[PDB]
């Protein structure tokens, strides 16, 4: 988060915002639940409701992940469709407009796709943390039954201190107790190596899409460059057009591009 | 007969853990049942072992003051 | 289609095979069965081998014939 130490909703301009000032906010944000509907809500009541206590707050996350992996889908969808639909209003334009728009059309559909390959991988990682919900709300029983075994316990000590099951009470109760801390122990060690393993999964899924998301706008703005910006003077004719092999190019060396990338190629240095 | 039913669950668990193996290998449920499976077994081997140990003890005490 | 029910048996007779094993791990049964299902696994990865010479063969063959 990017709040300086005041009252105010509102965060210290960066270089970017400083470069220029920031769009109003957008017209679309209508009056809501501020999120649409009701079932999914009532989903993730549902996981906050009937699940065990220790892991209801997992089983959440794991819900609301996936509503999110849902949105994120459709939304790749619908971006997928207005790309294909923005090169169709082009199609009866200026050639070199419909030239430049359909290799837009194609840029956006790579974009798409590789919004479809980062959502299979953020699926693996809600999977990875389905897991760890899984393990550990089956391993939160056992401090359930030491707990009710203890409060036995101290029930029947209060009632009656010299009664026969005092003794086999006490050694069920060591007994869940050493199969509760080492427990606690075994969980720890599960719960550290799976959120790592899934979060840099995750992470590496993200600085990909990103690389080849950013590979793709740069090219496409190279590409823009190609566009003819100069207006022709009323009652003039139409410039012939011969942007073809230029942007067949420059699409050939985005592609290979794409192939091109690794893990390793990734040219982001954290400081 | 109150230490029997330790046992009575690891037996339940290791049938459970095998048909599941046998009908899906790769179903998620195996680790975590496989985790619980372990933790039954430790609270069954040492449970076993303090088992002999008190019955050893009481069977003495028992005999011994009867024959007195 | 032919060389396909090697392969069929060899899935049957493994499912068996598990299905028996988590049954009965003892059962007289599991060794006759492992030594079919080591025949027919001899049986089937050798004619997976030979599936793909004759299917290279005749490929070949056909589509130069047709393009000729």
């Amino acid at each position: 988060m990017h709040r300086t130490y005041s009252l105010r909703n509102s965060r210290a301009p960066t270089a970017s915002q400083l470069q220029n000032p920031p769009p109003p906010p957008s017209t679309t944000k209508g009056r809501f639940f501020g999120k649409g509907g009701l079932a999914y809500s009532f989903r993730r009541s549902a996981a906050g409701a009937f699940g065990p206590e220790l892991s209801r707050k997992l089983s959440q996350l794991v819900k609301i992940e996936k509503n999110v992996l849902r949105s994120m889908e459709l939304t790749a969808n619908e971006r997928r469709d207005a790309a294909k639909q923005l090169s169709i209003w082009g199609l009866e334009n200026d050639d070199d407009v419909s030239d430049i728009t359909d290799k837009l059309g194609v840029l956006i559909y790579e974009v798409s796709e590789l919004d479809d390959q980062f959502i299979d991988r953020y699926d693996q990682y809600r999977l990875t943390l389905k897991s760890i919900r899984d393990i550990e709300g089956s391993v939160q029983p056992s401090r359930d039954r030491k707990d009710k075994i203890t409060d036995k316990i101290a029930y029947l000590k209060y009632k009656d201190p010299q009664s026969p099951k005092i003794e086999v009470l006490e050694q069920e109760l060591v007994r869940a107790e050493a199969e509760s801390l080492v427990a606690e122990a075994q969980l720890s060690n599960i719960t550290r190596s799976k959120l790592r393993a899934a979060f840099n999964y995750q992470f590496d899924s993200i600085i990909e899409h990103s690389e080849k998301i950013a590979l793709i706008a740069g090219y496409g703005k190279a590409l823009l460059e190609l566009l003819d910006d100069s207006p022709v003077t009323p009652g003039e004719t139409r410039p012939a057009y011969d942007g073809y092999e230029a942007s067949k190019q420059i699409i050939i060396d985005a592609e290979s591009a794409l192939n091109e990338w690794t893990l390793d190629s990734a040219q982001v240095k954290p400081t």
